[PDB]
Protein backbone atom coordinates (compact mmCIF):
# COMPACT_ATOMS: atom_id res chain seq x y z
CA UNK A 1 0.00 0.00 0.00
CA UNK A 2 2.94 2.47 -1.18
CA UNK A 3 1.80 5.23 -3.37
CA UNK A 4 5.04 6.12 -5.72
CA UNK A 5 5.22 9.72 -6.59
CA UNK A 6 5.90 10.46 -10.28
CA UNK A 7 8.74 13.10 -10.23
CA UNK A 8 11.51 14.07 -12.38
CA UNK A 9 14.75 14.20 -10.55
CA UNK A 10 18.21 15.75 -11.44
CA UNK A 11 21.34 15.04 -9.80
CA UNK A 12 24.74 15.99 -10.21
CA UNK A 13 27.35 13.44 -10.14
CA UNK A 14 30.69 13.97 -8.55
CA UNK A 15 33.77 11.75 -7.85
CA UNK A 16 34.03 10.46 -4.14
CA UNK A 17 36.85 8.22 -3.79
CA UNK A 18 39.57 7.28 -6.40
CA UNK A 19 41.75 4.13 -6.30
CA UNK A 20 45.51 4.18 -7.64
CA UNK A 21 43.81 1.12 -9.81
CA UNK A 22 41.28 3.19 -11.25
CA UNK A 23 43.63 5.50 -13.01
CA UNK A 24 40.53 8.49 -12.77
CA UNK A 25 41.56 11.69 -11.81
CA UNK A 26 38.37 13.41 -12.13
CA UNK A 27 34.39 12.92 -12.80
CA UNK A 28 31.87 15.45 -13.20
CA UNK A 29 28.40 13.67 -14.31
CA UNK A 30 24.38 14.24 -14.04
CA UNK A 31 21.75 11.71 -14.16
CA UNK A 32 18.22 12.57 -15.03
CA UNK A 33 15.40 10.47 -12.98
CA UNK A 34 11.87 10.35 -14.33
CA UNK A 35 9.67 7.89 -12.61
CA UNK A 36 5.63 7.90 -13.64
CA UNK A 37 2.82 5.42 -13.48
CA UNK A 38 0.33 3.94 -11.56
CA UNK A 39 -0.65 0.83 -9.61
CA UNK A 40 -3.64 0.29 -11.98
CA UNK A 41 -1.29 2.50 -14.79
CA UNK A 42 1.78 0.71 -14.19
CA UNK A 43 5.11 1.97 -14.15
CA UNK A 44 7.61 3.76 -16.76
CA UNK A 45 10.73 4.66 -16.42
CA UNK A 46 13.04 6.73 -18.24
CA UNK A 47 16.40 7.80 -16.63
CA UNK A 48 20.21 8.87 -18.49
CA UNK A 49 23.21 8.44 -16.74
CA UNK A 50 26.52 11.07 -17.74
CA UNK A 51 29.57 10.57 -16.17
CA UNK A 52 32.91 12.99 -17.93
CA UNK A 53 35.95 10.78 -16.57
CA UNK A 54 39.32 12.22 -17.04
CA UNK A 55 41.98 10.41 -16.95
CA UNK A 56 45.57 12.07 -16.75
CA UNK A 57 47.25 10.72 -19.98
CA UNK A 58 43.78 9.91 -21.86
CA UNK A 59 41.32 12.84 -23.54
CA UNK A 60 38.52 12.75 -21.65
CA UNK A 61 35.66 9.82 -22.07
CA UNK A 62 31.76 10.69 -21.85
CA UNK A 63 29.66 7.63 -21.35
CA UNK A 64 25.95 8.26 -21.63
CA UNK A 65 23.77 5.65 -20.52
CA UNK A 66 20.44 5.98 -21.55
CA UNK A 67 17.12 3.45 -20.25
CA UNK A 68 13.70 3.33 -20.52
CA UNK A 69 11.75 0.63 -18.91
CA UNK A 70 7.96 -0.95 -17.88
CA UNK A 71 6.76 -2.31 -15.43
CA UNK A 72 3.23 -4.05 -14.94
CA UNK A 73 0.79 -3.26 -12.57
CA UNK A 74 0.53 -6.72 -11.55
CA UNK A 75 4.52 -6.35 -11.43
CA UNK A 76 4.34 -10.14 -13.70
CA UNK A 77 6.07 -8.13 -17.12
CA UNK A 78 9.16 -5.83 -17.50
CA UNK A 79 10.07 -3.95 -20.66
CA UNK A 80 13.44 -2.75 -20.69
CA UNK A 81 15.68 -0.94 -23.34
CA UNK A 82 19.54 0.01 -22.63
CA UNK A 83 21.57 2.19 -24.99
CA UNK A 84 25.03 3.22 -23.89
CA UNK A 85 27.12 6.33 -26.03
CA UNK A 86 30.56 6.89 -25.44
CA UNK A 87 31.83 9.61 -27.05
CA UNK A 88 29.15 10.13 -28.96
CA UNK A 89 28.48 6.63 -30.58
CA UNK A 90 26.06 4.02 -29.18
CA UNK A 91 28.69 1.23 -28.70
CA UNK A 92 26.38 -0.87 -26.72
CA UNK A 93 22.10 -1.75 -26.83
CA UNK A 94 20.52 -4.34 -24.63
CA UNK A 95 16.73 -4.38 -25.25
CA UNK A 96 14.74 -7.31 -24.06
CA UNK A 97 11.51 -8.59 -21.97
CA UNK A 98 11.09 -10.86 -18.73
CA UNK A 99 8.07 -12.50 -17.55
CA UNK A 100 7.55 -13.72 -13.97
CA UNK A 101 5.77 -17.00 -14.95
CA UNK A 102 6.06 -20.17 -13.53
CA UNK A 103 8.43 -19.15 -10.21
CA UNK A 104 10.77 -19.01 -12.98
CA UNK A 105 12.22 -15.97 -14.91
CA UNK A 106 11.93 -16.28 -18.96
CA UNK A 107 13.95 -13.42 -20.24
CA UNK A 108 12.98 -12.61 -24.28
CA UNK A 109 16.11 -10.00 -25.71
CA UNK A 110 15.73 -8.33 -29.00
CA UNK A 111 19.38 -7.09 -28.72
CA UNK A 112 22.59 -7.51 -28.85
CA UNK A 113 21.14 -11.18 -30.04
CA UNK A 114 17.97 -12.75 -30.54
CA UNK A 115 17.89 -15.02 -27.05
CA UNK A 116 15.64 -16.35 -24.47
CA UNK A 117 16.95 -16.95 -20.84
CA UNK A 118 14.84 -19.10 -18.29
CA UNK A 119 16.18 -17.76 -14.55
CA UNK A 120 15.26 -18.26 -11.05
CA UNK A 121 12.25 -16.29 -9.96
CA UNK A 122 12.19 -12.62 -8.83
CA UNK A 123 10.67 -9.00 -8.57
CA UNK A 124 11.45 -6.19 -10.10
CA UNK A 125 12.55 -2.73 -9.46
CA UNK A 126 9.18 -0.78 -8.78
CA UNK A 127 8.34 -3.98 -6.86
CA UNK A 128 11.58 -4.32 -5.19
CA UNK A 129 11.45 -0.78 -4.22
CA UNK A 130 7.97 -0.90 -2.90
CA UNK A 131 9.42 -3.81 -0.47
CA UNK A 132 12.06 -1.80 0.52
CA UNK A 133 9.49 0.84 1.54
CA UNK A 134 7.49 -1.74 3.46
CA UNK A 135 9.80 -3.59 5.31
CA UNK A 136 11.34 -0.45 6.25
CA UNK A 137 7.37 1.49 7.44
CA UNK A 138 7.69 -2.10 9.22
CA UNK A 139 10.99 -1.27 11.46
CA UNK A 140 12.61 -4.10 9.41
CA UNK A 141 16.48 -2.86 9.57
CA UNK A 142 18.07 -6.01 7.45
CA UNK A 143 17.52 -8.48 4.81
CA UNK A 144 18.20 -10.50 1.81
CA UNK A 145 16.68 -10.80 -1.71
CA UNK A 146 16.91 -10.25 -5.55
CA UNK A 147 16.12 -8.81 -7.93
CA UNK A 148 16.60 -8.44 -11.97
CA UNK A 149 16.62 -4.67 -12.97
CA UNK A 150 18.15 -5.70 -17.00
CA UNK A 151 21.51 -3.75 -16.17
CA UNK A 152 24.83 -5.03 -17.68
CA UNK A 153 23.81 -7.41 -20.05
CA UNK A 154 20.36 -8.23 -18.41
CA UNK A 155 21.18 -11.86 -18.05
CA UNK A 156 20.49 -12.26 -14.54
CA UNK A 157 19.23 -12.11 -11.28
CA UNK A 158 21.02 -9.91 -8.46
CA UNK A 159 21.03 -10.85 -4.42
CA UNK A 160 20.35 -7.73 -2.69
CA UNK A 161 20.89 -7.23 1.03
CA UNK A 162 18.99 -4.32 2.48
CA UNK A 163 20.15 -2.54 5.21
CA UNK A 164 17.86 0.41 6.66
CA UNK A 165 18.84 3.04 9.49
CA UNK A 166 16.43 5.21 11.55
CA UNK A 167 14.19 8.18 9.82
CA UNK A 168 15.91 11.35 10.28
CA UNK A 169 14.98 14.89 8.44
CA UNK A 170 18.18 16.86 8.46
CA UNK A 171 17.96 20.08 5.82
CA UNK A 172 20.22 19.96 3.49
CA UNK A 173 21.04 21.96 -0.05
CA UNK A 174 18.97 19.33 -0.96
CA UNK A 175 16.08 19.84 0.59
CA UNK A 176 15.67 23.16 -0.26
CA UNK A 177 15.13 22.32 -4.01
CA UNK A 178 12.30 19.62 -3.47
CA UNK A 179 9.71 21.76 -1.78
CA UNK A 180 6.62 20.46 0.10
CA UNK A 181 8.01 17.30 0.63
CA UNK A 182 10.88 18.60 1.88
CA UNK A 183 10.13 18.27 5.86
CA UNK A 184 9.30 14.60 5.55
CA UNK A 185 11.27 11.95 7.13
CA UNK A 186 13.84 9.82 5.31
CA UNK A 187 15.28 6.17 5.88
CA UNK A 188 18.79 5.83 5.27
CA UNK A 189 19.47 2.91 3.16
CA UNK A 190 22.25 0.75 1.63
CA UNK A 191 21.85 -1.51 -0.41
CA UNK A 192 24.76 -4.01 -1.93
CA UNK A 193 24.36 -6.15 -4.67
CA UNK A 194 25.91 -9.85 -4.70
CA UNK A 195 26.04 -12.12 -7.46
CA UNK A 196 26.64 -15.84 -6.41
CA UNK A 197 28.88 -16.82 -9.31
CA UNK A 198 31.94 -14.54 -8.21
CA UNK A 199 32.99 -12.66 -5.71
CA UNK A 200 36.40 -11.49 -4.99
CA UNK A 201 36.31 -11.76 -1.37
CA UNK A 202 32.63 -12.14 -0.64
CA UNK A 203 32.53 -9.07 -2.08
CA UNK A 204 29.59 -7.12 -3.47
CA UNK A 205 29.84 -6.13 -7.12
CA UNK A 206 27.98 -3.32 -6.39
CA UNK A 207 26.91 -0.86 -3.48
CA UNK A 208 24.72 2.23 -3.18
CA UNK A 209 23.62 4.13 0.02
CA UNK A 210 20.72 6.65 -0.10
CA UNK A 211 18.53 8.19 1.79
CA UNK A 212 14.50 7.16 0.92
CA UNK A 213 11.21 9.08 0.72
CA UNK A 214 7.97 6.86 1.64
CA UNK A 215 6.61 7.90 -1.60
CA UNK A 216 10.23 6.71 -3.38
CA UNK A 217 11.86 9.86 -3.75
CA UNK A 218 15.68 9.55 -3.12
CA UNK A 219 18.55 11.72 -2.79
CA UNK A 220 22.18 12.05 -1.40
CA UNK A 221 23.29 9.04 -3.36
CA UNK A 222 26.52 7.58 -2.94
CA UNK A 223 27.63 4.65 -5.83
CA UNK A 224 30.54 2.40 -4.63
CA UNK A 225 31.68 0.80 -7.32
CA UNK A 226 34.95 -1.04 -6.23
CA UNK A 227 37.87 1.03 -6.57
CA UNK A 228 36.11 4.52 -7.13
CA UNK A 229 32.86 5.79 -5.84
CA UNK A 230 30.32 8.52 -6.87
CA UNK A 231 28.38 10.95 -5.20
CA UNK A 232 25.13 12.15 -6.82
CA UNK A 233 23.12 15.55 -5.14
CA UNK A 234 19.78 15.87 -5.95
CA UNK A 235 19.58 19.12 -7.65
CA UNK A 236 15.94 19.66 -8.79
CA UNK A 237 12.91 18.01 -8.23
CA UNK A 238 9.49 18.04 -10.23
CA UNK A 239 6.80 16.79 -8.75
CA UNK A 240 3.98 15.79 -11.32
CA UNK A 241 0.09 15.84 -10.43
Amino acid sequence: AVRLVPHRAIYDLTLDRADEKSGISGLTGRMVYEFNGSACEGYTTNFRFVTRVDMDEQPQRVTDQQTTTFEDADGKDFRFVNKTFVDKELVKEVRGDAKLEDGKTVVKLSKPKENTLDLKGTQFPTRHMEELIGKAEAGQKFYQTTLFDASEDADRVVATTVVVGKQQAVPDDETKVMGKFSKDQVWPVTIAYFDDKEQQDGMPIYRINFKLYRNGITRDMTMDYGDFSMRGKLVKLDIYD
